[PDB]
């Protein structure tokens, strides 16, 4: 229920070097046994820590802790809150909706209640991945939310394809895949009034340096950038994402989906494959062929191609 | 706290004279104190005038809202009647977790009634209908604009059927009669793309209101009474609740299609010069109705484009 010690601890180990319990316990003022209890809390947070007789405690690889002012300096205005431990970055912005401005972001080292759609859970181990959320004020209201979801998918895919990710594709209308496994989850939440503006919170959970996953939280099948072959400074990659999304949406307000229609066709990881759609709880099946101009997924269930505006797509086993 | 001003208006609601005498006893207070609530009522928008020699009175009887009565004309679904509330929309939005599609609430008075872009909805006590209904859409945020069009269509159709012959709709929310606002409709929602959407529909229908606070209502306004239609609020609420429920069942299941042409015949601005405000941008053109997706079709210099968002309004000189 109290996080200061384990945080101070991860700050120490964060350099990838050995710290003996004797030294840690000295720096921190507690018994060696107590220093191990905190080491144990870090392990619960998803931090991987080992011990080596003589040397001490270590991280398999260094961690580059997020630095607000560091990411801020690579930006054009905008505000960025960097949080050690949060319930959900999305929740964090939703709660601050009235003081926010478009493109404001919030990013955390660790989520204790990271979430997805349909009440699902999003595995968020400390410091291994990017847990980033950005706020946006869509002047053209809720009707524009889906197209917005599509722009985000296309943009993040682009930023990562330019860094080594070849087979990184998008999922209609949220999430990134690669070699056919959730590489990143995107959760767009919103409050609006039809005929007025929509307040939007975009949440992205990008799998980067993660090594092991908890089978009963992630049954699905996952993948990481680290397994793609890339090691991005989270601080660097957050910069590039906020920069690009802020510009891509500024542009989508001005031109709609139009400039993104073709880009979606190349990136759809599901264009032309046996899929399945879920509406509430009533199952429905078929095949797919891109989207239309208003961003609706095009579903051919037996010869005829009808467009659906909602639901969750997925390959069928 | 106002347990009392309510006890007081329950007593005055029939429109009969009730002297400062009678009141004092069947209300346990000094006539000087009972005169303090009669002012709280004036502050809530009730026109209480006192005529020494006969007592206090209301210019016209008020048929207080009665949950039992309403509920008894419906089949299932909760209908919460709230004497005094801040906003019927806020009431439901605050209960999204326990509400089921079609649950509703009505109030006599709204202390913070609201419209779009941070505007106030003038809501004097017991003169108008202030109703909200909750709905859970599995299609998510995309379907919200369609939902708004259905509500306007259905509400208009009901009032026309009840006798106000020329009531029309404004894309995508609100009802008009003779180019003045008859009913304000405010649809709010929370949701996530790719999941459900929780929607709260708010209706502010002008009925018996005789005067307005000019600094809240500066545009034209009109009541059902001026349309010659004199309805009981409980009766209309039951009617509207039953009809919106059936229409949203139909929408949920078949979308906008079954409503498309019904729209074109009720549109108040079709083929007329309008202004579309988006954010801080006013753009001008001619309305041409809606497309199958519910987007407004705006013609600007011979070219027609679909607009999925924005606020519309009439343009005309004097
Ligand atoms: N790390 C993971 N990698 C691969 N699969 C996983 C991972 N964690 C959980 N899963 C699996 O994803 C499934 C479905 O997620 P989704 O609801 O489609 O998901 C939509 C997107 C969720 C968004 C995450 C971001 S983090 C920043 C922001 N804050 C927040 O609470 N959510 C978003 C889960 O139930 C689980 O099987
Ligand atoms: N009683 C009135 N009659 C005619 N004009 C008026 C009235 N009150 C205020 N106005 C004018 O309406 C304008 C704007 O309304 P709107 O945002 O288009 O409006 C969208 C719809 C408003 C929603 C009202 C309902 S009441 C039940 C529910 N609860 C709640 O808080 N809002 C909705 C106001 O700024 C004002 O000039």
């Amino acid at each position: 229920k109290d996080n200061t010690v384990p945080l101070k601890l991860i700050a120490l180990l964060a350099n990838g070097e050995f710290h003996s319990g004797e030294q840690l316990g000295e720096t921190l003022g507690m018994s060696r046994a107590a220093i191990n209890k905190h080491i144990q809390t870090l392990r619960d947070w998803g931090v991987d820590v080992f011990t080596v007789p003589g040397k001490g405690y270590s991280l398999p690889e260094p961690i580059q802790l997020l630095n607000a002012k560091q990411i801020l300096g690579q930006l054009d205005g905008g505000s960025v809150a960097v949080l050690p431990v949060i319930d959900s970055t999305n929740q964090y912005l939703l709660d601050r909706i009235g003081e926010l401005k478009s493109g404001d972001a919030c990013i955390a080292e660790y989520q204790q209640a990271g979430r997805g759609r349909r009440g699902r859970k999003w595995f968020s181990p400390f410091g291994a991945n990017l847990y980033l959320s950005m706020f946006w004020r869509l002047e053209q209201g809720p009707a524009a939310a889906i197209g917005l979801s599509l722009v985000i998918g296309i943009v993040m895919a682009e930023v990562l394809r330019k860094l080594g990710a070849d087979k990184v594709r998008v999922k209609w209308p949220n999430d990134l895949y690669l070699q056919d496994r959730k590489l990143a989850g995107i959760l767009v939440e919103l409050t609006g009034k039809t005929g007025d503006a929509a307040q939007i919170v975009i949440g992205a959970g990008i799998n980067m340096a993660m090594r092991r996953v908890e089978e009963s939280v992630v049954n699905q099948g996952w993948i990481t950038l680290q397994e793609a072959g890339i090691n991005l400074d989270r601080n660097t990659l957050a910069a590039m994402l906020i920069r690009e999304l802020r510009a891509a949406l500024e542009l989508f307000e001005q031109e709609g989906l139009a400039p993104y229609l073709s880009r979606w066709e190349k990136l759809d990881n599901f264009i032309n494959r046996p899929v399945k759609l879920i509406i509430g709880d009533k199952e429905i099946f078929g095949i797919s062929r891109g989207i239309d101009k208003q961003g609706a997924l095009l579903l051919e269930q037996d010869g005829i191609i009808k467009p659906w505006m909602g639901g969750e797509i997925s390959l069928r086993s």
